[PDB]
């Protein structure tokens, strides 16, 4: 089993992340900012309840050639290899034109070292896409004891660009997932495989709750990453990102297909961003709201 390695809510959650405050790898139309910044202007704060708040400005009007719509990237000071993961996230940006929320994994370089994609959508989509991009060829083969569902099974870099992606269950993501109070997301990373399950609210494992997990309770992983190599293996120790990004390479290239938001401009990309600059109040619910991440190792 698994000894408890951080345990970490509120402002220990906080002091735990460095802020990435430089131009956004992913293109976004975002602004990301300092802490300092951010708790300034509202978008960081430590609620009432414990949780942590991680919004964006949802009240400004911005010029088209703005950088972009406030936001912040958190990454964790201390990496993580192997053991468990454990994140109970209360609400996650909702399911909002323009949008890109990503609670994820990455090395000391993008992309190219690959990266673990535990939460992660765009625009109003409502089901959670969990993706890997390994740098080796990996096959996912395992689709037969995991509950989403496989839509790309090859994770390498050199395969293409899509990553290996397994779609989640109802109320995984966005809107849906706030609805009835999060969740718990979980990872348990091993040589052989990367799996992660998703727990709604009231329907938590126990031993998670106890702090003193036992996997075999956890029952059927929602993405099953295993298969034709040692999934675990790809990747080194591991920085925990959360953040909120807006249009940019694929919130961008994909928006007003199939999602009901308007083209406004003279593609998807400058209609992504007509929305995101000219809505504000639109982004209220484009926020994370985080009880505690605890891992073990």
């Amino acid at each position: 089993s698994y000894t408890l390695k951080d345990s970490l809510s509120g402002k220990d959650f906080l002091d735990a992340f460095s802020f990435f405050a430089d131009r956004d790898p992913t293109n976004g139309f975002v602004h990301y900012v300092s802490r300092e910044v951010a708790e300034g202007e509202g978008l960081v704060k430590v609620t009432s309840s414990g949780s942590v708040y991680l919004g964006v400005d949802h009240t400004n009007t911005l010029s088209l050639t703005d950088i972009g719509r406030k936001s912040v990237r958190l990454e964790s000071t201390d990496k993580i290899d192997h053991g468990l993961v454990i994140a109970d996230i209360k609400h996650m940006p909702g399911s909002i034109c323009g949008a890109w929320p990503a609670f994820w994994t990455v090395g000391d370089t993008w992309p190219d070292d690959g990266e673990i994609d535990i939460i992660e959508g765009v625009n109003t989509q409502s089901q959670n896409t969990m993706v890997l991009h390994t740098k080796g060829n990996c096959e996912i083969t395992s689709d037969d004891d995991q509950t989403g569902t496989t839509t790309s099974n090859q994770c390498s870099l050199d395969a293409g660009p899509a990553g290996c992606v397994v779609q989640g269950t109802p109320g995984s993501y966005g809107s849906s997932f706030n609805e009835q109070g999060g969740g718990v997301y979980a990872m348990q990373w091993t040589d052989e495989f990367i799996k992660l399950w998703f727990f709604p609210r009231s329907a938590i494992p126990k031993s998670i709750e106890s702090d003193s997990p036992d996997v075999s309770e956890f029952g059927t992983p929602m993405g099953n990453f295993k298969g034709t190599c040692d999934i675990g293996k790809e990747f080194k120790p591991q920085k925990l990102v959360f953040d909120t990004t807006f249009c940019g390479d694929w919130a961008g290239s994909v928006y007003g297909q199939s999602d009901s938001c308007p083209l406004t401009k003279e593609d998807s990309l400058a209609s992504c961003i007509d929305f995101v600059a000219t809505k504000p109040e639109e982004f209220k619910e484009a926020y994370w709201e985080i009880n505690y991440l605890k891992t073990y190792t």
